């Protein structure tokens, strides 16, 4: 189950270097190196690595100081065939974004946080990078008073439209994506599932130049279904790029390793990427436990990739088992795969076998059979 | 704090006419007579009522007794002064929906559950109905193999522009609303979020005949924000109904009377409804708890009522203090208001003040306030 | 991976007899013949049943009735070696329990309740039950001021010692298991986890006769984790019962197969069951969904069993491996089962290493190696 | 509604001094100094404060170092007038803590934890505490092999009995109080709620020594109901302190202040511990938000204090109303605090009443009139 380049297999600077620092204790882990974090992922197996701005260049860098972290950062890349498909802004953690950075109450913060952006969106180009990410973190509110939420998706659409317009003009070949996230750090997050940040990308005034970047554990912090969502993404054309980790269920954002949390949702997820053919990288926003070293940070960068082959291969036996593909059939799952009245509304008005002579308690009695198909899932999964 | 008609309250008959039955439990309560029901709304103040086809007819009726029992509905309607906004199909109970109705794996059900829908659309007119809901309470799965999502998506995409060509074909002036919930009685549940419901609208042929039908509980059974998904809804201009009530946090689907549950959430939800001016109808989907005999049952759909005049009244307090206003002031909500570049691009990359000379130490340091400013909402609400 | 009647799988009549009522729908499937559900149970590889009074003797029947009823249960029984190891009331369905039954505010309804019990606690002794279950369903509240707690505990301590004192007196050898439940039917449930029923036994006259019986899906209704909660009702010494099952996370019971919801949880608790040498029944307390026909029904029950084996063997697999065997050692498991301070206080008082020499900066960089052995615990489930 | 030391108010020194670090962000306020906030807190009419050692004395602080700082603080104490309660020990923020402290895998951080335990009893005692609380913030674990959790509860049992020996040895008089929560930092903590550490306290080896110290948040992270468990702690003798703030559901501790979060259960809280008469300290932990400046700290803790004492005005008003108290004996809360069967087993199975000539369909007609009772708590909230 090793891991090649061509598995498109990415991780966030910020993911193997997070030094363990949360609500209530210290970091646990001395701070990496960019260029050693390339280094060492491209021994892995890695494609690439993503970045915020701030994780590259340190917050208040001179320009020259500027120049020397890109430099030293591209000869690397270089030097290990790394690439950089996406990168982001930090708009989170200086102080000054407390109320968010697009939506902040301030107007003088949201127009730094424009200019913060556009800044490393020129970068990102420079580098390579075809999926430009914004996660509003700060984006909310603890209480109700304090954000007029049809102003705050003004001022969203504002930002958006404006960066659309930014790209546009220069003539970048780089596409948006939206991560959403329901809470954490602010009590409430503005766009806190795929299907609000989905909404809101119809209103935007250039909608092609928008899409979502899910992650598994946000979702699951709603209880949704994450397979699901990224269903409906995948269906309205809208999965530019998705973030991969785990998560125990209704509680703070774990951003465990890829196949730990939820084992079957990650199972249905692979399925259903490789089924729809996602192309896109195959991004791991994980932190490793604060209790490892850095052997551990490694094993479980490792852990993530490898979860991942064995959950695709585990998927093919499933979907290539001439046993599933009669179960799927006893299922009807080919029936909602067909029309429901292709011969148009009025042939279906006129059809007495769909109202006046309709069987319902001949229908009804017909077993889904769902749980034997459900079964032959689990045996699959599990190698049984 | 007496309710009047123009209070445009208004209740499911399937509300105060719940029995009780439960998953564990047998029913506490005689079935009511959906006159009687009219007639005691009416005397509580109500404004209408609204009705699945199968409350006000039973399922199976001949087309004689069909007739006579919407004559009976409609003479309590004439004699009370009782109005019907709204009406939904029931496509969850009978058995024959067991995996759904527009996007069930049988393909003769699905023409079934749209003959069904298109015949109670067309009463609905005939009783004045403005707005048409759709719960799809059995769209969904507990499985994953058994809904294949994207198939699925274009099930219910097909089947929701076959209502519209039907409604315009025939000439209706009326609304589709979309009722989404996350979960129960299906494991998951296909739109499970306003977000989802929005999103989906915009894949419709014509979206404009399309709009959300929220329910308070439903959102909070996914930890969301109800206000703040309100917000939304009003701001993409969907808002065409909604459905008040009560929840305690993340767990089944409690139904309980509004001003329960999440109090604060109410108040704050009242303060969005009547500062946006939403005109329609203020619905309460409840059940009042199985507890109770009859006298209980009026007694909660009266609560829910007098709970939505007390926190209006509140709310308006909130708003027209002057020292309340001075903070929201203070609390900068109305620089969130102002635009951030109306200057435009150009302008902004331009403007050194927006990133070279801004001092964002300067900025970081300000307070927000936005203690002092919920301080003095809870004072409000509380009347201290 | 077949089971036998030594692998103690037991079944609850109301288990594959569910016949798929659920809050919004009537039931799918027609009901099941007690006689019969033991017969094809014990074809399955079943070692026994087990019941509520009215699952076996309908509510209301006559002495007479009881009797026969009785009667051709004990034939099957005898015809198929099958055992009955627990039984249980239902103080849940009847109208007359919809305050509670031991906990219900009218005096003569818990009365009632007791008798109702007692009647069945001799019933069971004489069918060769072992356990006699109580979950308290209806013992709880909606509302904050409908029920005092501390009364209702002294009305629920007050029946459990007087069933106490009767099995004392009759000389039955028979033990009381405690199930909790968050919540549903109720908005809260009184004994909401496995922690506040082993808590409440202690205050009991005779402690000794009572202990718990979980429900994987109960606790992962209040998000909690289910092997941590049994390691503490074993070492307790108080679980004398356990009910198996699925759940995706905080929402309504879902009452899925073992194995489905949380697979990871169930390996963990497969683990710790077979480590500690558990040799009571491995109960389920699981639905078939509505979906299914009997086929399905007869296949979700074989489905349990099924994923109980193959949870066993890749545990077995895992404990026994010398590369899992060397890792526990590695993340000082073996540290862990040792005395902190078997020399006793005064000598760690004086032990400078303990604290004055301490050197906390390099035990601190030790890492953990957690993530490594999480990793072979998921080869091992995967089979990888 | 104005706060005196006489109503008991207490908060910690880390809550308003908080700096505002949380998972995605920089600190944006400035350290205060311990005895500015003793002044300070003395001026809103707190009664006193609280610590941790390390809040107090800077960890690696040299003896004379810790002379100096304890100095200060007594100075400020007489200066003021307030008192210290309670202490507790940080055993959650140094990386050495980084798998905990009474329960970590190593044997030499579980003597140091201890003898960092013992070290700040000693002060607490001096100060005046007369409760010492133990919150086992990084008892717990991420994966499933790194925890036997009947090996970590042994080593938890050990730890508090070696306290317990210490405390009786030096005659001090100061019980001790654990505080739980269900997770956060860890992905699951050990004696997740209160339940659970009740359960655990029976296992002790000097039960009287010890009692739980609940939080509003912690348990309403589980989606528990705090009222109900504080009633169980209360019946049990064991709420020997309480820590109150608000929490908006099952997401990550929020911390708010009190009233914020769930607004009735914060009622049925304080009508509860005053109607049992708890005469312990009213202790905050919460963190005013990192949104705010100074000033918005000390008016988030002034909203503490209003808070309670305007509940505390609320529920007095509803219990000492005539329409209220006649409410209470139509849901029959009077016959709940009967016994259900004083006369003995005996004659409860002899009583026909009870059973035979019951009429189980008069009593299940009785409505409970619980939603009336309801509305008047309601109407007594809201000043209505
Ligand atoms: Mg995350
Ligand atoms: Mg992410
Ligand atoms: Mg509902
Ligand atoms: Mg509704
Ligand atoms: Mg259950
Ligand atoms: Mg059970
Ligand atoms: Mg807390
Ligand atoms: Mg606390």
């Amino acid at each position: 189950y090793q891991p090649t380049p061509e598995d498109r297999f990415t991780f966030g600077l910020w993911t193997v270097g997070w030094q363990g620092r949360d609500p209530f204790g210290d970091a646990t882990r001395r701070a990496l190196d960019p260029v050693e974090s390339v280094r060492r992922l491209a021994e892995l197996g890695a494609h690439g690595v993503t970045f915020h701005d701030d994780d590259l260049i340190p917050f208040g860098s001179s320009d020259s100081e500027r120049e020397e972290h890109v430099k030293r950062f591209r000869q690397a890349l270089d030097d290990t065939g790394m690439k950089v498909p996406m990168a982001t802004t930090n708009l989170f953690t200086h102080p000054v974004f407390k109320d968010g950075g697009f939506t902040a109450n301030d107007r003088d913060v949201r127009r730094y946080a424009l200019r913060k952006t556009i800044r490393n969106i020129d970068l990102a180009v420079e580098l390579g990078a075809e999926t430009y990410v914004a996660w509003g973190g700060r984006e909310g509110a603890e209480s109700g008073g304090a954000k007029d939420v049809r102003d705050a998706l003004d001022r969203m659409k504002e930002a958006f439209d404006l960066l659309g317009e930014y790209v546009t003009s220069q003539g970048y070949d780089i596409r948006f994506a939206i991560e959403p996230k329901p809470n954490e750090p602010r009590g409430d997050i503005l766009l806190p599932t795929v299907g609000h940040a989905l909404a809101f990308i119809e209103r935007l005034e250039r909608p092609e130049l928008y899409g979502v970047n899910p992650e598994v554990g946000h979702e699951q912090m709603a209880g949704l279904n994450f397979p699901h969502g990224i269903a409906q993404a995948l269906w309205a054309g809208k999965l530019f790029h998705i973030d991969l980790n785990g998560q125990n269920g209704i509680k703070y954002d774990q951003d465990l390793r890829f196949g730990a949390g939820d084992l079957r949702a990650a199972f249905w997820l692979v399925d259903l990427l490789e089924s729809a053919g996602y192309s896109g990288p195959r991004h791991f926003d994980f932190k490793p436990p604060r209790t490892e070293d850095f052997d551990g940070v490694w094993a479980s960068a490792a852990g993530c990739m490898r979860n991942y082959l064995i959950l695709k291969e585990r998927a093919a036996a499933f979907r290539a088992d001439p046993e599933v593909q009669e179960a799927l059939r006893a299922s009807r799952l080919d029936e909602l795969a067909r029309p429901t009245a292709a011969d148009g509304l009025q042939a279906l008005l006129d059809d007495r076998s769909a109202f006046e002579e309709f069987d319902v308690d001949a229908a009804a009695a017909r077993g889904m059979a769902f749980e034997r198909l459900d079964q032959l899932a689990m045996d699959h999964l599990l190698g049984a």
